[PDB]
């Protein structure tokens, strides 16, 4: 339900946590 995002090596992602 909470969209968080995460960056990871270089890699942004918006993604949906529940």
């Amino acid at each position: 339900g909470v969209a968080r995002c995460v960056c990871r090596r270089g890699v942004c992602r918006c993604v949906a946590r529940r």
